[PDB]
């Protein structure tokens, strides 16, 4: 019932947010295109294998990718940077391409099974990311009166999400691209100097201020 948290890897990020990333929490990064939100969510994937000590939650991994993002071997090289075995810790990403929306839904049903499997295990699923939660939602729900089922689809899948978050005690992120029902949202953007900087949206009972971080050989770091 404790809440778990997960470094993103970057102090300045993770001060942000209070420590990192929270299990019983989905947690939606959003922003352009360049923004960082997936190499967060590759960041993220390493780090949760970590020790609690080192910020992680000795976990394993559930990725739904919808758009061929996911880089093994940019898991390998964060991993190999960070101290750990690269192939280790692709063992532990259990990868899932999502071919539309629909697909994309039945998925977070299997995620369960998965979660059970290695529950109560040494490395059961901590974190569970879907990149990205909308674009098959975008392609396929448009035009007239596809507000409504859009939005109402969404928060279904949405549903299932905070309750597999609630249920294991994991934590959710998920990505999605700008030009809600999150637990947190935290909205990503480019800025000068090769830093991106970070900033929580629409939660005035946590900090006002904003991070600033690098995507590097380690991922996200100050
Ligand atoms: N190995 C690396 N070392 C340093 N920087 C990198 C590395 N790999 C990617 N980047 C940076 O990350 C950027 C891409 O970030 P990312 O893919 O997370 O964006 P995004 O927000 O997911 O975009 P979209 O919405 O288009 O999917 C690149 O333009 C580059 O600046
Ligand atoms: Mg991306």
């Amino acid at each position: 019932a404790t809440i778990g948290r997960i470094s993103t890897g970057s102090k300045s990020l993770d001060k942000l947010l209070g420590g990192g990333i929270e299990t019983q929490a989905i947690t939606e990064v959003f922003g352009e295109f360049g923004s960082g939100k997936t190499q967060l969510a590759h960041t993220l994937a390493v780090m949760v294998q970590l020790p609690p000590e080192e910020g992680g939650l000795n976990g394993s991994v559930i990725w739904i990718d919808t758009e061929n993002t996911f880089r093994p071997e940019r898991i390998r090289e964060i991993a190999q940077n960070r101290g750990l075995d690269p192939d280790e810790v692709l063992k532990h990403i259990y990868v899932a391409r999502a071919f539309n929306s629909n697909h994309q839904m039945l998925l977070v049903q299997q995620a369960e099974d998965k979660i059970k499997e290695l529950l109560n295990t040494d490395r059961p699923v901590k974190l569970l990311i879907v990149d990205s939660l909308t674009s098959h939602f975008r392609s396929e729900y448009i035009g007239r009166g596809a507000l409504a089922e859009r939005q109402q689809k969404l928060a279904k899948h949405l549903a299932d999400l905070h309750r597999l978050a609630n249920l294991y005690d994991i934590a959710v992120f998920v990505t999605n691209q700008v030009q809600h029902s999150a637990t947190l949202r935290v909205y990503l953007r480019k800025g000068k100097g090769g830093k991106r900087i970070a900033r929580l949206i629409d939660a005035p009972h946590l900090p006002e201020g904003e991070a600033v971080f690098s995507i590097t050989e380690k991922g996200i770091e100050d």
